[PDB]
């Protein structure tokens, strides 16, 4: 079976807008979102689809681009540090649970080239 998603709203976590929490739905996530090799990260893994009987016994820190748009609509983050840990969290996942230089790595690494370039310009706090 597969575990439940991670949480996207929590009623006993404070929750905050920032500009540069509005910085990373509007242009970072964004940008991420759409680019072709997006579509394996949308999504919590699907390991009984994807008959990966195992992901769940090595990946206990769960994360995926879709968990974390709706974390942001939902203002479940209180500060920035928060999101960008989530999106270093899908990355390392994929590199821990697959072969180096399978296509999938490929994938999570050019995702992660692109986010470093947008957060490069992640706004001052005001
Ligand atoms: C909607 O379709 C998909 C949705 C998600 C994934 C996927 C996502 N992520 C983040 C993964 O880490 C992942 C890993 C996958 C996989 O098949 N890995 C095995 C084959 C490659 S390996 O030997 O390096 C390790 C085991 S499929 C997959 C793949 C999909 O189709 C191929
Ligand atoms: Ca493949």
């Amino acid at each position: 079976m597969n575990p439940p998603p991670p949480e996207t709203s929590n009623p006993n976590k404070p929750k905050r807008q920032t500009n540069q929490l509005q910085y990373l739905l509007r242009v970072v996530l964004k940008t991420l979102w759409k680019h072709k090799f997006a579509w394996p990260f949308q999504q919590p893994v699907d390991a009984v689809k994807l008959n990966l009987p195992d992901y769940y016994k090595i990946i206990k820190t769960p994360m995926d681009m879709g968990t974390i748009k709706k974390r942001l609509e939902n203002n479940y983050y209180w500060n920035a540090q928060e999101c960008i840990q989530d999106f270093n969290t899908m990355f390392t996942n994929c590199y821990i649970y697959n072969k180096p230089g399978d296509d999938i790595v490929l994938m999570a690494e050019a995702l992660e080239k692109l986010f470093l370039q947008k957060i490069n310009e992640l706004p001052t706090e005001e």
